[PDB]
């Protein structure tokens, strides 16, 4: 009746903060941390099986390749895909810094969703 | 805010099962016959010399351990002047005129796959 | 309380620099020195651990082999021996005298370029 | 009229103590050797620049004045035409020209930071 739905999130990463905001963020981040990764990992849009993670913005070191970022994220969600923008599939030995250099975003971020397989 | 991920420092033998090492030696002894599977490190705790990106080798069957140290040093751009040694299994050093086959047989690790670590003059 | 690091105008030497100007400066160093070897030195594109060298352009003499450059531009950038630096021509021999790595790797513009990273690729 | 809201705001000598600076100093000289630790504040009677994003810059040894005047003006996104003095210690260096590693040699402070405050007027 009387009770308010206090309460996250209706909206993406990319839906929350404007271009010119997520550009400033990675500059500043790339500045501080020149040999991390920034990387926004979120729930793809349709799965119900596998739960919303506490958080979605991750500095991944240069060198860490996507199987062991893939064991990070396993862990953190306590048949599992790692989507780079969505829909791509990388080879688990590629380090993420080629994933960064081939896939990321106009806006200077890496995308990538989980999914159940 | 931004979660911060700190890096695992596991070695390649620490970050697989032996089943997975077992199923990957097998592979590469399907697909790659006449290549012998290393694994090169560098010392635990080498300070005179640089970490190779690049640690799982596939060797060919006829070679020494002399090629193969020459390989090591030209991909890290070693000198003439610069000492550096290859250590089988972290402690074993081997006569460079030693068939890297051979080598294989008397020192590979249970799991199939032949464990090295480098390591400079410093270090000893 | 995090630092940020500055950089300055990351344009390559190639972008700076037409193909006919590049030709001109090879022709004008060359004539001046000919017993030096024109290089351009430069940050891999994709590298951030190592900084950014002060100076482009460098005039090596010709029985300079890559190791010995190697060492000088390890100690311009005041690296540590167990920092990563590898430096690749456009890997060589490091035992060759620059003046036979020229012959075989410059550019058609007559620079020899290499380019520096934390792994050896 | 307007009110005029005009609180105090503290400079970063103000918010971090001369043990914690002079540390900090000592320490990114350890890890940055080719780099020139630097604090950029903004005039404190500043009436037409905007805000800097970041106080605290690591800066190239090469790097002189005339560049780095051209990458703060970028970071702070003025117009061409926008005054703009970047003061060392409160004044302006007359040589932009001179690598930042040797102003810093006659400039720094003693915690070890070179402190700059930049303004739209020279005086």
């Amino acid at each position: 009746d009387d009770f308010v739905t206090i309460e996250p999130s209706e909206k993406t990463f990319k839906q929350r903060r404007t271009f010119e905001q997520r550009v400033e963020d990675v500059r500043l981040i790339r500045e501080q941390h020149p040999t991390k990764i920034p990387v926004i990992i979120e729930r793809y849009k349709g799965e119900k099986q596998l739960p919303v993670l506490d958080k979605t913005k991750f500095l991944v070191p240069d060198h860490v390749n996507m199987s062991e970022l893939i064991k990070i994220i396993r862990r953190r969600l306590q048949a599992f895909f790692l989507l780079v923008n969505g829909h791509s599939m990388v080879s688990v030995s590629t380090p993420i810094s080629e994933v960064y250099e081939s896939e990321k975003d106009e806006d200077g971020f890496l995308y990538m969703v989980y999914a159940s397989q």
